[PDB]
């Protein structure tokens, strides 16, 4: 397998060739994949820690650490270097310093280093720096018992430096892979892939494959060409995830689903920079309000993210309609009265500009839901000249007011209709509420949609 990434790849075709003539064959060659594509640096395994006092403070530390040198696998040797000062502190009896993390300080390399920090990268980045192969010397001491700490303080073994690591560049690998082909038996695995339960190990190191194919820029592009059909196989994967974690709470679907939101998000902005049927649109709406994505609010915001990309439509209408009652919202509303409204707002924002989304635009517009806003507008907005009036704020602090507007300036934007059925008697009062600074930002929300209506 140890060779250059071409004979990888070659290798690779070679693995996916034995594939097509099963979801655990295949697995190790996607594995394989990833370690060439994103070596994962090899943990280490074991090492070794000795925990010994500062020579200064012998007189004032009581106790001893008898376990010298400790495996890096023994109970208390990690994770974080606090784990190491809290079974000091057990081990010795200094329960006084148990309950604060300033009163013990533990220096690597005659620098202090931070509690909040990775035994396992301490030993890597400052101790194999100089002493590789050595248990790494830990000398633990009291803060401030012999004056101020003149050593240097560790407190990310990360470069300090900001710098973004190039992803086209750190997974350039995926970009040549593309050469191979292997996105498309990706995709075909997928698909192929019918039993969740068994093929929940493969289907996890594809999709981890998958994410670091993306990274790069012709992968991403490759992915885009209807003929790979990416966005029909993603959202099978992710129905499929839905469907296993639905039937079986914690079988990994909640992850799998979320891991294929995200690729096919990153997919459609590429393309922006994937168009299917409306049906899977409704799947998702069915999805979205399926308690188990109600519960798991990832995979609901991955969700509500790719929403947008896909724009049945009457459904979505029947799915949202009941939520715009504005004035039942400003009597009382429930917390889904609440996420349905905004997340409508949010789909109204996304709608893409095309002639699906125009009709999509009009038909909400015939439904009434831009003429129920504003109704409900002219009903509750006061008339008073001045914007801080007691009545003024009251009308402002509205619930529905907020969604209401955002709606209102989702629809407007790219849609004529919308814009002259509300440029009609009620850019006035737009233009009031844009004067009125408030806390819900009505201000600021009036003055978008005004803006938005300009287009106009």
């Amino acid at each position: 397998t140890t060779g250059t990434e071409s004979e990888t790849k070659a290798f690779m075709a070679v693995c996916i060739e034995t594939a097509k003539r099963d979801y655990r064959t295949p697995v190790f060659i996607f594995e394989r994949l990833c370690s060439i594509i994103y070596p994962e640096e090899n943990e280490v395994t074991e090492f070794f820690v000795t925990l010994e006092k500062d020579p200064q403070q012998e007189d004032f530390l009581q106790g001893r650490m008898p376990g010298n040198p400790y495996s890096s696998n023994e109970p208390g040797i990690g994770p974080l270097m606090r784990d190491i000062k809290n079974k000091i502190c057990q081990d010795c009896d200094l329960v006084a310093l148990l309950e604060d993390d300033s009163g013990m300080e533990l220096l690597v390399n005659n620098k202090i280093i931070s509690l909040d920090l990775p035994v396992a990268e301490v030993y890597k980045k400052v101790w194999c720096t100089t002493n590789e192969g050595e248990p790494m010397r830990i000398v633990y001491r009291m803060r401030g018992l012999l004056g101020d700490a003149t050593e240097e303080f560790i407190e990310s073994l990360d470069s300090t430096t900001d710098e973004e690591e190039d992803e086209e560049e750190v997974y350039k690998m995926a970009g040549v892979m593309a050469q191979c082909g292997g996105l498309e038996c990706m995709l075909n695995r997928l698909a192929g892939i019918r039993d969740f339960k068994q093929g929940r190990h493969l289907l996890t190191v594809l999709l981890k494959l998958f994410s670091y194919c993306v990274k790069v820029k012709v992968n991403r592009q490759q992915l885009v060409k209807l003929e790979m059909n990416t966005l029909n196989v993603m959202l099978g994967t992710l129905n499929l995830a839905l469907v296993a974690e639905q039937e079986s709470k914690d079988s990994g679907g909640a992850a799998v689903a979320e891991q294929v939101l995200s690729i096919m998000e990153i997919i459609l902005d590429e393309s922006n920079a994937l168009t299917g049927d409306k049906d899977q649109l409704v799947m998702l709406l069915d999805q979205i309000n399926s308690t188990f994505v109600r519960s798991n609010p990832s995979v609901l915001q991955g969700l509500l993210r790719i929403i947008p990309y896909l724009s049945k439509m009457q459904i979505l209408v029947e799915r949202f309609k009941p939520y715009c009652n504005f004035d039942k919202y400003d009597e009382d509303h429930s917390g889904d009265d609440k996420v349905f409204l905004d997340c409508f707002c949010k789909i109204a924002a996304g709608i893409k500009n095309n002639s699906n989304g125009h009709q999509l635009k009009d038909l909400i517009l015939q439904k009434g839901i831009t003429q129920n806003a504003l109704d409900y507008m002219k009903k509750h907005i006061p008339s008073a000249k001045n914007l801080d009036a007691d009545i003024w704020k009251k009308f402002l602090s509205r619930p529905a007011l907020p969604f209401i507007l955002r709606l209102l300036r989702g629809l407007a934007i790219q849609h004529p209709g919308t814009q002259v059925l509300i440029g009609t008697d009620s850019i006035p009062n737009l233009h009031k509420l844009e004067q009125v600074s408030s806390d819900e930002g009505i201000g600021t929300l009036a003055e978008n949609l005004l803006e938005a209506l300009r287009e106009h």
